[PDB]
């Protein structure tokens, strides 16, 4: 896989963000994770986490996997990097997202995220408390 540029347009919630990609506004849905909705427990914390991570970044990148690049709602499906640090992974590592939505052919970073989730669970963080 490879990283490609994007710029933040606006925070949305824990696992979706509006980015400009190839010069077009898109909503991106983060691969292989599920954050709580804003109205749910740890939703506001997940939203804040993802907002901060994108807003503080000098450089945002997206990395598409080998399969589907947009979902049925027109959202881009990607791994999102803030100054080289994967947002998807960080969410999981902090207990603010579960590994989820693992479809065959877009699951390159599955095991990386599962390892993170295991560490979050061991530390009893957030969703795992
Ligand atoms: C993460 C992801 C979600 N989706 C779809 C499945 C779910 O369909 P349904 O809306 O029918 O439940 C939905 C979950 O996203 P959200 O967690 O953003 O709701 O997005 C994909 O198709 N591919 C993906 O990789
Ligand atoms: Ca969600």
């Amino acid at each position: 896989l490879h990283k490609e540029p994007a710029t933040l347009i606006k925070a949305i919630d824990g696992d979706t963000v509006k980015l400009m990609y190839k010069g077009q506004p898109m909503t991106f849905r983060l691969l292989l994770v599920d954050t709580p909705e804003f109205n749910e427990k740890y939703g506001p914390e997940a939203s804040a986490f993802t907002k901060k991570m994108h807003e503080n970044a000098k450089k945002i990148e997206v990395e598409f996997d080998k399969g589907q690049r947009t979902d049925k709602y027109g959202r881009g499906l990607a791994y999102d990097y803030a100054d080289g640090k994967m947002v998807n992974e960080a969410l999981v590592r902090q207990g603010l997202a579960k590994v989820a939505y693992v479809y065959k052919g877009n699951n390159t970073h599955e095991q990386l995220l599962r390892k993170a989730e295991a560490q979050a669970k061991k530390e009893k963080l957030n969703i795992w408390s």
